[PDB]
């Protein structure tokens, strides 16, 4: 049936610079974006809504305003590719990519990142 | 849009009796099961999967053997039923209700489990 | 050797109810308060400092004020006893008696709290 | 009013190498070892044992093994500093410095091991 992949499990990532986490799912022919629910998570925190082809803003958590976006043009070539600016210590840990596309699955992905002191020192 | 609801988010529920949490999604007219989906998982542990009609095993976690049920005469009422027979505290935690329906969401539930001294000292270890 | 000990290592206690964990140190001769130190701390929230007969109120966690006092009557008897009155679900978790006595021992004791489903709903929506 | 003081409460260390976790304590007069017990602990594991000038290695957890030591010239001038080997990911976490010295205090220090995609794909 339909499955969500995911080549790459485990990120790590240098404080401040940027990630793309992915995941992939089966695009036969042509996308149709009517049909594709594209949803990302990380620890219940709402990341990505992207639903008829669009993003909803509404319920995007406060710390990813701006630092995160949906690949639009990735989705075409069946990888929802989650891109995060900027990375802070606080974006450590399980995310989720959830995709319904005549079918349903997610996966996850596990982030560490790695800081000097100084940032270390402000998040604790 | 596409909404599930949870009319209870938190259950209180006696070591060893029988618990079923519920997730309620819009059903237009009469369900058609080839378009539904239904994943209930807890921490990350998969208890049921739903496609097609039918009940998925396939990743499903041991401690939930013979023991999971979806009510499947109650998803063509719009309710998503977990039934799990003989609770134990290991069952304590967060539940998750994943619903694919032309249109999808996902809700999360508390399940908090009440033992006596007996119970507790065995899950001790 | 120096060896706290504890008769109990699990409570299980309801929600409301009062609860007297006990922590056991060897006292062979006469009780020499001005040797005996103990800490009581849950998770890292202190709860008592009773440092030669003083008790410390300079780290006593707003949880625990006007709830939480360790037994004096028991000391000379070698038993350190935290007492907690009207327990609440936030008291659930691991505590730990720290006792110096000429020498040093710990002891871990895991508390679980039962609570109807209304204390629940309230902990959960409001704590 | 004896009291146990860390220099620094936070420690940033890189897999693989050598780290010195320090702790000080009421000195002034010196120097009885006989009224003086050093614990060191790691979330419920033993690291270190220290009772009338030895460490009994009877306690001491399984995962350090011949990597955990207490430097035992500098007690007197007040420190108690312990020194873990080829620092490990699983060392990650918060320690603690227990000293009974005519009163008892201890103080907490929180370790973060950075470390490259290589080294933190095994475990994962
Ligand atoms: C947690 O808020 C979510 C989550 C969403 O996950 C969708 C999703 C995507 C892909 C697949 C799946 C899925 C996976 C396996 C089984 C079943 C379903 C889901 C579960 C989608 C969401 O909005 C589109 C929202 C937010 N809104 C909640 C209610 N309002 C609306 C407009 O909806
Ligand atoms: C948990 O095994 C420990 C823990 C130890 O903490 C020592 C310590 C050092 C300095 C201070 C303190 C302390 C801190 C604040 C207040 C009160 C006390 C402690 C608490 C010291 C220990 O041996 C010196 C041992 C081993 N005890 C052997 C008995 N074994 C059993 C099973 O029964």
């Amino acid at each position: 049936a339909f499955t969500v992949t995911v080549p790459k499990d485990l990120y790590v990532v240098e404080y401040g610079s940027n990630m793309t986490i992915e995941c992939k799912f089966p695009v036969e022919k042509q996308l149709d974006l009517a049909a594709l629910i594209v949803y990302w998570e990380m620890e219940d925190k709402n990341i990505i809504q992207f639903v008829h082809g669009e993003e909803d803003l509404k319920v995007q958590h406060s710390s990813y305003r701006q630092r995160a976006r949906l690949l639009k043009d990735q989705l075409s070539l069946g990888n929802a590719a989650l891109q995060i600016t900027d990375v802070k210590l606080q974006d450590a840990g399980v995310y989720r990519c959830m995709i319904s596309y005549g079918g349903a699955d997610y996966k996850r992905i596990t982030v560490k990142v790695n800081a000097p002191y100084a940032a270390a020192l402000e998040h604790h």
